């Protein structure tokens, strides 16, 4: 069908430029600021702010301290008790949703470490721990295009994988009382 | 290129070549029209199936429908029971299993309303479903080494909506426009 | 312990003057509003937020096809589609939260119907369909007042009385079908 | 009229019920198991849900590391990381909600404190740290009855003002920081 080609190749396409932007290094250490975070907070609004609630739901189930935050309001009074042993990771695929960006800059500012998951190569120019790169839209139009999760699902899955394999017997052991229950 | 990399990469690719064996271009053509039929639609799910709900609430009503997502039992329970003919529920359950969903999908068919499953597991049971969606199980046989839940879902939600937003479409694009409208004061501008 | 009265006359101090503040008239003409409208939308953010969530789940309950929406696109892509059968509650304490002022604005250029809840009158209000105006906390500084929910309660107790007694009948029933033994997810 | 007079008793009816409830010692002592927690737990379904929300945007506010839980699924994945620096509300105003009494008795089986908030007294709660009695309502109908939060924050309340006495400096100060000229309010 015409309308079914549109979207299985707004998806290989994305899939080919996942390909292209990954840096393998940039994953396994967030993997370990997660290990090494005490707690961990993940950011987003609208559809990032559905990625958000994903990597709490995984990273829960491996033994992670963490929560995710969808609105202005619950970023304020969360960046306000941060501190140096905090984790801070932020989902905008534009790059430009003021909440998130401001709401990075405030766990900057209380010694927290930031990360920023957007497909517009920042104009900030490294001002957060680190900056994932994730795939663009193929479609140019925003009505036309495919779930706005997809690109951030794909580094999701890549740093869940590093992740799990840092200390792996105790994180394999609390995802499996879940069944043992 | 790493092991990991590697692994995650073609759990994904994997599911791309058995989403494209699983599609039914025609059976989401007249699940894209039941959508429109409806005057209310729900989306039921759980876990990270209750993720995919929300999403589908996020994009339809930005296109002009009304719907509302779900994702515990009670509300499940309280809007079966206010639903009618002219009601469309989609139930998400990946497993095919989780009781919470099975059960609220037969409740909304006792009231009347048409009701379309979601699954990776086929059954009998659910020809009482006016459809059910077939979608790519994963590859991982290890639960904790699957990748995202939503995957097999978001495929066939992204196909839908291809289908859908075609229908009656320029009506459907102004509303959808109307969040950059510099009239509407909490857009996008703001 | 002066800290327990302190909490106690907060509670006492807010229900007189919830019954200083009540228009009944006014009460019964938004149940009405409620019965009369198709899809009726709760606007509320951070703890006025809850409110508008209860609202939805004991509303829904009598039959009222309803949602509780709590941040600024859910209000914008809401509003976007409304119509003059439409009915939106909003609810602002201090009254001047700009999304929910804003949102009822929105709503009110669709054609649809608005109900502002505050506990702040104000000349820039007399815009929407009605202002309820609810109770002041009692304490003078934000931190130790009770909680920001309470005004609200009252009011949409007493709605939610008046609301029940227009076509009882309908609305107990779908209100018992969660007991019914039909009723698989039900309990 | 009748009608608002109704409602007004049950108010009423429930303010002079709670003082009579209130053990003053149990809620100081509640107020100084949050602050000596680490990690805190609020599990409710339902209107007890929007109760326990409300108790993590009050409580977080003055500093407070903490977290609400409404299903089941989450109650789960929540306990099976708890442990002794750990405490968890649960809210059952009718006390037999199965989910809140299983995952708080999983809480205490990680090490947890845990306290149940309750209308109904029952034996099989104490097995749980703090047990605390709430009000019932008034109206014998279920569907005439107040918001059901009510009973639950009447005591979220006096815990509140218990709590923000400890160390009340350090948590006026993150309180205040909503309002210092840092980026998002
Ligand atoms: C273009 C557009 O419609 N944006 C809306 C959502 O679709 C989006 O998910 C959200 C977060 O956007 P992000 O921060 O760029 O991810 O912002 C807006 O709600
Ligand atoms: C299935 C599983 O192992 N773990 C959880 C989620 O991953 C899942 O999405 C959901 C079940 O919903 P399902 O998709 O119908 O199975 O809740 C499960 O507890
Ligand atoms: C002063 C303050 O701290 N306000 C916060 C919340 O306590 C409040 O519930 C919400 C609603 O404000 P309202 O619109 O006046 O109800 O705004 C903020 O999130
Ligand atoms: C009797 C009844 O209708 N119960 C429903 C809710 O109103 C209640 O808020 C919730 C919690 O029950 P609780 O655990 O006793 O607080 O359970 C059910 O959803
Ligand atoms: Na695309
Ligand atoms: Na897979
Ligand atoms: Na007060
Ligand atoms: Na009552």
């Amino acid at each position: 069908s015409p309308l079914t080609k549109r979207v299985l190749r707004s998806y290989s396409n994305m899939r080919e430029q996942t390909q292209d932007l990954i840096d393998e290094i940039q994953l396994e250490r967030i993997a370990q600021l997660i290990e090494d975070a005490e707690r961990i907070y993940f950011f987003g609004t609208g559809s990032s702010g559905l990625v958000a609630r994903e990597m709490k739901l995984r990273f829960m189930r491996l033994g992670v301290v963490c929560e995710a935050l969808t609105d202005q309001d619950g970023f304020a009074w969360t960046t306000s008790i941060m501190d140096e042993n905090c984790l801070v990771l932020g989902f905008s695929l534009s790059g430009s949703t003021p909440s998130i960006l401001d709401s990075l800059l405030d766990a900057k500012e209380m010694g927290a470490k930031t990360v920023l998951f957007t497909s517009v190569p920042n104009k900030d120019s490294q001002t957060y721990t680190e900056t994932v790169l994730v795939a663009t839209h193929s479609q140019p139009s925003y009505i036309q295009r495919i779930s706005a999760q997809l690109p951030m699902l794909f580094f999701i899955d890549l740093i869940y994988a590093y992740f799990l394999e840092i200390n792996r017997e105790s994180k394999e052991k609390i995802f499996n009382s879940y069944w043992e229950n």
